């Protein structure tokens, strides 16, 4: 996250880190068996770190928990890094608590202009912002216009941008798979740009509200 904040610890308690020997993508629990990432952040079997703050301190709140599955949206595609979600099972319930809770999959698919919260510990381009700690910015939706004359042609119906054309605030590498929180519902999932933080090219993030049948009928199977 660059331009951003640390967060306040297990402010972002839907947020996990994806682990494979090393952080490498961000994600967040619905349920307690069930979390939403990016496709583009598979791997076959990955470890989910709930309860963090600092990735790199051990501070009581973790709980690690081995995938069981690890689902790829059917449709995705790199060309556009469309379709850009994966649902991933836990191979054993997560214990909700106080750093640990689901956030609610959308009701609705948030307008334009709407203010929302990104999260992660991706890169921050920052010399005082820390990584290892759970970095927080607040990032407004773009419109369908603005976000398809960045990146023309290549917007689709599953994608939203958001963030800030002048530049300068912005998701970024590692932040990859996190959340987009807004009126506290999982509106995004952190997906591609063109570099980090550069104007012109906003964050594009997974638009989850046109997913909730996949993803209701996926976590539905057992
Ligand atoms: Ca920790």
């Amino acid at each position: 996250i660059v331009g951003g904040y640390e967060c306040k610890p297990y402010s972002q308690p839907h947020q996990v880190s994806l682990n494979s020997g090393y952080h490498f993508c961000g994600g967040s629990l619905v349920n307690e068996n069930w979390v939403v990432s990016a496709a583009h952040c598979y791997k076959s079997r990955v470890e989910v770190r709930l309860g963090e703050h600092n990735i790199k301190v051990t501070e009581g709140s973790e709980q690690f928990i081995s995938s069981s599955r690890v689902i790829r949206h059917p449709n995705y595609s790199s060309y556009n890094i469309d379709n850009d979600i994966m649902l991933i099972k836990l191979s054993k319930p997560a214990t909700l608590n106080t750093y640990v809770q689901p956030v609610a999959l959308p009701t609705s698919c948030a307008p334009a202009g709407t203010m929302c919260t990104v999260s992660g510990w991706g890169n921050t381009m920052s010399s005082t912002a820390d990584s290892n700690k759970l970095q927080c910015l607040n990032i407004p939706i773009l419109s369908y216009s603005d976000c398809n004359n960045s990146y023309p042609g290549m917007i689709t119906n599953a994608m939203f941008c958001a963030g800030y054309l002048e530049g300068g605030k912005d998701s970024c590498q590692g932040d990859s798979g996190g959340p987009v929180v807004c009126n506290g519902e999982l509106q995004g999932v952190v997906s591609w740009g063109y570099g980090c933080a550069e104007p012109g090219n906003p964050g594009v993030y997974a638009k989850v509200c046109i997913f909730n049948d996949w993803l209701t009928s996926t976590m539905a199977s057992y």
